[PDB]
């Protein structure tokens, strides 16, 4: 009962799992610590995390505690066929597949909900994009009563869930595991300072030392990425709208500049400050806004400059005017060449042009695999610990006199994160000093924890 | 004028330092200019207890220029600078502080701060850093407490005392957590220690740091600042922590996590200490703020001629009381001591079995140096001033009994004021911020002018 | 005739040659300067450096002045198929492809000398490593009558030239281009620094922030490698045999240790500091010596360790040990898994293996592309200058009386290198101040002549 | 005899002596020579003249010289570079010295003359140890009669080396001299890392200014220039480099710096129109590391941004135009070694001026003026090399040789590399590092004896 295209590729995926499993000591520590206790015995879960080589390890930890899972996908493209087949090669049925059919990933989801005609006894839901949440709440209202908790990991998907609580029909407590410190720090400031320079140097094979680059935004992603260039000898300037992030940039050794004169964006050609644009060799966008690099900027920029993007959306740079006015030429599968001569008819070589690296999209995926396995360790143990927490309280088994008391969406409490951090530190080989009772009394916390309040920003 | 300073001749030098320092702190000068006509502190009375360096003088002077009259003393024994005290006292302003005092003189400073001519001062707010002055007010003189509108706290260890008194209801007047603003926690705790730590070490020991090995205890904000101050000079740094989150961050920043005790278990016996690791470290810095984090049995197993100093706010992190009973002390120079091991009655003048200790385990950046640059103190003194502005308008003591029941709590400053302070800080460096267009602001769900981040944002 | 992997990549190649032409201002300036006179009319060159994009640009510059060239691969895993095909499309026979074999590596050199069944009338020589020079000097010395000079790129070559000069078996003058400042303090120091971590990531996909490494040797290449591994958050230590280099490393912020107790190496298993090797994760050797990593340290290394090497010859690591007692498994090109159990057989579930990069040869070229264009520009400008200088003398057409006075190893003067440095500076947009007559008189040099004396170490 | 000294005072000896006894553990190489050569005393009968800044480390060097059987007299190389405590400590030990702080050039010349003149009569010296060639040039100028008995001279700085080279080129030098600046453990150790260690400390303790987010301009990219540029960056500073040498500019560009010129296109003519006034209007800190003349002209201090900091790290003061300052603008002091320069005029002074200028150490050495110089572990190698050079040259006996052989012994030479390796090896062991030793196979393959030296004479490191 599998839809995976090719099942014979399991051994390749098996050894890829084996090499990938070693670099994720968190899940190994969770498997060792809770072995023999079996805290997930009798649990039935259905979920749709994006299928990759690490996702196959994530399922392996869950089944090690005695759970039964049926699997699907949250998108169309993020699914490695050989790894999914390797999971299918075991006793776990899987349905994720790279069929490239947008009208067919919905029908794949329908098979996990119902085994054969009759619906399945679902206790926990491990959602990624929130579409499973909506399909359960809309098409099968009767199954929701036997659900203990759901788990969501995405951006602005929790935003939809929070508002749906106010509008009613949400009868199950939910966890906002996205706000974990470990996962937040691993996702933004660490996975970037390792992959930005690698993707750039793979795409262009240029030399960075001595050149000048401009960075838009100094948020989490912008700070994590701004230090991948200054450590290479580049001279870096920062652009921002939030004064506090600008102050942090000033105190960190950078310089803050504005593309428009006086920072005012009037829209006329007189607003563009061409003086500073005649010395720039590279522009990066780290913000999540829209049209932060407009059409007027790209005319006044210095020749042969490079262009790239890190934000999730693609409308940071005015690609519509660029496609409407200037012609494109391809250098290699993911590098493009755009001239400013005219609509068509460029020479073999020219002196007036620019360069794009990901046709205005996410550079981390176009040029490279993405984050490594070590960094993505934290984001996958939070899910498991949260399932542990929600499986024991048994919301669905409680009578109606306390449904209103326990019906809310919350975040993961501080204690469970520290366990993951301790396991990760033990992965590196570090050692932690246990507190004597006198010192714990002096600082007024328990020996086991927690060590910090909820108003603390690490 | 209450003349009590070590020397008075040093006023002019402090005056020139004050003139130069004003050009350094632009946000505070701009606040003074903008709030010059409103006089939002008309009739405000303050008590002051903070480090008496040259930066605090401009804050005191703007407080005076905004219609407030105040009294001051030093938070710590080794904090005052004589030129600043002389220059400020030359302006007809009472103050009581100098450098190198004793514990009895230290407490006499507070008892002079809160008393005048045998009668209690008619103070309406209190400014405290350290929490000792609050304890003196609360314990011995409860009769003046109800006349208080609020108190400002400058450091974390004071906030701990405020919270523990709030838990048992001993706190009777509300307080503002000044130490919580983003322009405070991510500026003073981190960047200033980074600028100041190596300066004090060099001014005290003159030792070369490149190629040596050091151990830093704790990885909070002060720990991060210290690690940055040390590694940038070319050292080999190791960090010890009790919070797993901070250990993970230390592993992420490129440092190593080690524990002096075997298996991280403090057994207390002389055997549990991992003497192999301590037989290589040349410098120890304590950042935790806990008590007795530097055990007596670890000090006996260190390398000869090792350096010991403290950056925390208390002197209980190092077992300096154990040394004073068993080992002999000789003074190299002011604030520098050689402690010879294995003996008390005397020391061989050429003996090599000794240690060097700086500032007797107290604050190291203040006792041995000047502390922080004014460019850093500006971002804190602005929040202090604004918090006092907000606090004075409440007039807590004049509310009816019912209102006081729902007004006794702790809280923070709004984000808009902090963003204004940051904006005025940035422009001093010569930078330019870009303003949004209405379409972008409506896209990100934010106004053109106002807060840009939600409350749960960790920055 | 020729043999390359494929030729259809000539369009993409030519696009990359055009884009790389813009990042080498010095070579463009010299090609513009000498195109109108062609000093190399009739000059014939037989070169054997690495065949890459820069090398193709160098060949184009050589043929732009009227020369005739032939080429072959310098290392077994260094050539680029696209660049070789693009140059072969220009009318120059070339023999180089990836995945070559040691016996087949000799095949390339044998036919670059022979033309249509006869040896060719080569006049000048370019080599990188001295492997072709020994073949020339060892089998048939009848070529050296008409050869005007020999040029060497690397330090090992110069060592071999001097070792031959000790015996007096050398018969042709050589001009040293290695010891030029614009080459020694640029190529070794900055190319390896800019490329080593990228080559590591292109093949490991690990997280380098929070690991342990050891780098052996602290030369210019060693300094570059140590600075390269610093910026990735790694923890590194330096082992040296030279007191001065050890002092410099100690002053740079490293820990200096040796894998031997008190430094004494005798061969017994009891002479190895087993504790230190039990926690190291990555090892890189940058020495140029023999038996730098003996057999006994490979037995006492920590599980799951990565082995790296950027030496020209494969004598740093005792590979015969593995080939005679251990078994290898390949996960992907230029990466193998070497188990420490036996050569008979193994299982995938074991954890007693080692990870090796590029089978122990140069990983800068084996696992990556190599140096960028802007770094090779400075080397190729000096190469072209020395190439033009030596031909004008016409050594091979002189009587023995003047032949006696010319057998010598010479270098380029100081003044010529300063022009190349000036051209490289203006590529970044910088401006160099001009000395006034008074200042020039006071210092003791002419207003525009060489400024530093011959003994300056820089 | 010993009584005739002149220092700040006496009482600082007890504390100074503690500083020396602390420093003895910080300099292993010098103590290694002290232990090795004290049993045979190869310096007996030497009468050494000396001129280098008086500090703690130089006091330990003087103690090392006496421990081998020397009779030395010492003085000041720089006007502001003395230390009171070490000067008091050495004086009470029986070795006469003449050095204090905040003197005038008359007193400086008086001390220089008095060091070489004993009881009104020229002193029958056999050795000279100068720094900068001042004392060496005096003898060729006023006392030509001392040079028939003087065995040799030693030189420490680059400017002194250049002066001796010019003297030899003109054919007026009389006595052979050895330059110790060219040794690897001197050129690539003292000039670079010590300037790195001591640059920002002087700024930090002279002005107490934050260095994050500021802009500075470093002129010159020698060894000292490289060290200073590396010292400024590590504090979080955006700094710029200018030069006249293309190769060093290429190195600076590769390092991660921007190369600009303080003139419109690099051509200077003395006209104000040639100044790149836009760039100089936003620069806060200036450092000159050239040793040339007039690298900071009047039109740079007439066009700089207000409230900027000015410094010099080269040997001599003429590198910047102080003479313009002394007669066009007014001066006022805030603290010792710090000043205020006002561009409004030489009168009309008022404390609330907003376009003032700040100058550090009056254009002399700032690492030794506003700070206490390099640490002991760096000066260890330089002093060990100096004492080794003195020991080696004392064994040749140039004065007593016949004039026929004297013609072939007049040159400027450098020490053999084996002594450099000995110094470096004993320096390393003060850190804890362990140096590997070669097996016969590796020694034969490399082609170098197991005992050193392992590198040719053309290596640059
Ligand atoms: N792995 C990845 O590539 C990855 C991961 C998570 C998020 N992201 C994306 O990165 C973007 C931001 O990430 P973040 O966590 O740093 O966000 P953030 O919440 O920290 O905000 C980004 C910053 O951009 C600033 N900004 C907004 N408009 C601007 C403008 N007009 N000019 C200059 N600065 C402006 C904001 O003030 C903020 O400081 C989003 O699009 C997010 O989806 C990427
Ligand atoms: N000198 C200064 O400039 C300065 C400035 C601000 C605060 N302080 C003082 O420093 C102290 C601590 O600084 P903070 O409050 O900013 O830091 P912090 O609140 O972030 O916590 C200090 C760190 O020490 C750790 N720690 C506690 N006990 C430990 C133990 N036994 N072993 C190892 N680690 C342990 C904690 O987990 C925490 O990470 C306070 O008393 C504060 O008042 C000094
Ligand atoms: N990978 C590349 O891109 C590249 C480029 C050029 C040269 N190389 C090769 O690298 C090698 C060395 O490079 P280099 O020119 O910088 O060398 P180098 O001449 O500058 O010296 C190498 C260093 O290794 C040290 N060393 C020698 N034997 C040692 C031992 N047994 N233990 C420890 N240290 C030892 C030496 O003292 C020296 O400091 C040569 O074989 C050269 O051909 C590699
Ligand atoms: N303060 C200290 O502790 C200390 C220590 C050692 C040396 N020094 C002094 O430093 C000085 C020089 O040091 P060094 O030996 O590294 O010098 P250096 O000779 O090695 O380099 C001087 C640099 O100045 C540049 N230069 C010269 N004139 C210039 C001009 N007009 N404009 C721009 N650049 C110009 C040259 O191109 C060169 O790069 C000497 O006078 C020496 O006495 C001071
Ligand atoms: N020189 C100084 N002037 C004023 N406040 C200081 C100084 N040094 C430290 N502080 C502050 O005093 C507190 C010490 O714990 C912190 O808030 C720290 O930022
Ligand atoms: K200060
Ligand atoms: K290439
Ligand atoms: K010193």
């Amino acid at each position: 009962d599998y839809k995976v295209a090719d099942i014979t590729l399991a051994a390749w995926g098996r050894r890829e799992l084996i090499i990938a499993e070693s670099e994720m000591p968190a899940l190994m520590g969770l498997r060792r610590k809770y072995a023999g206790q079996q805290p997930l015995k009798g649990a039935k879960i259905l979920g749709c995390i994006h299928m990759t080589i690490q996702t196959g390890v994530l399922i392996e930890t869950l089944v090690a505690l005695g759970a039964e899972v049926r699997w699907s996908s949250c998108n169309i493209f993020s699914t490695q066929d050989q790894a999914a087949a390797a999971i299918a090669a075991a006793g776990i049925p899987v349905f994720a597949w790279k069929g490239e059919t947008e009208e067919e990933y919905e029908w794949c989801i329908e098979q996990t909900i119902l085994k054969d005609g009759q619906p399945w006894d679902a206790n926990m839901v491990l959602d990624d994009g929130g579409d499973l949440t909506e399909i359960l709440h809309k098409k099968y209202p009767q199954m929701l009563e036997r659900i203990h908790g759901i788990t969501e990991e995405t951006t602005t998907g929790v935003h939809r869930l929070l508002d749906m609580l106010k509008n009613g029909t949400l009868k199950v407590p939910a966890i906002n595991v996205n706000d974990s410190v470990t996962k937040s720090k691993n996702d933004n400031k660490y996975g970037c300072r390792h992959s930005l320079n690698d993707a750039i140097k793979r795409g262009t094979d240029h030399l960075l030392s001595g050149k000048q680059a401009l960075v838009i935004g100094y948020g989490d992603v912008g700070k994590g990425s701004s230090q991948s260039l200054r450590q290479e000898g580049m001279i870096v300037k920062v652009a921002e709208v939030d004064p506090i992030c600008a102050m942090q940039a000033c105190m960190d050794g950078f310089e803050v500049v504005s593309p428009y004169k006086n920072g005012i964006n009037d829209g006329t050609e007189a607003s563009i400050d061409a003086a500073l644009l005649g010395k720039i060799d590279l522009i990066v966008t780290t913000t999540g806004n829209v049209n932060v690099c407009d059409a007027n900027m790209l005319k006044a920029l210095k020749k042969r400059a490079v262009v790239c993007n890190i934000g999730h959306f693609d409308n940071e740079i005015d690609t519509a005017f660029m496609r409407k006015n200037w012609a494109w030429e391809e250098v290699k599968p993911q590098v493009h060449k755009i001239h400013r001569t005219g609509k068509d008819g460029f020479d073999a070589h020219n002196d007036d042009y620019l360069i794009l690296l990901a046709e205005g999209r996410l550079v981390n995926l176009g040029n490279a695999t993405g984050h490594p396995s070590r960094i993505m360790d934290g984001s996958f143990a939070n899910q498991v610990l949260a399932q542990i927490h929600l499986f024991e309280q048994k919301y669905a088994d409680l009578p109606a006199a306390e449904k209103a008391k326990r019906l809310s969406v919350e975040v993961l409490p501080k204690k469970l994160d520290e366990e993951v951090a301790l396991e990760m530190v033990k992965g590196f080989g570090g050692v932690v000093t246990q507190l004597t009772p006198k010192q714990a009394e002096y600082i007024g916390v328990s020996v086991e924890g927690p060590f910090k309040p909820d108003t603390y920003r690490y």
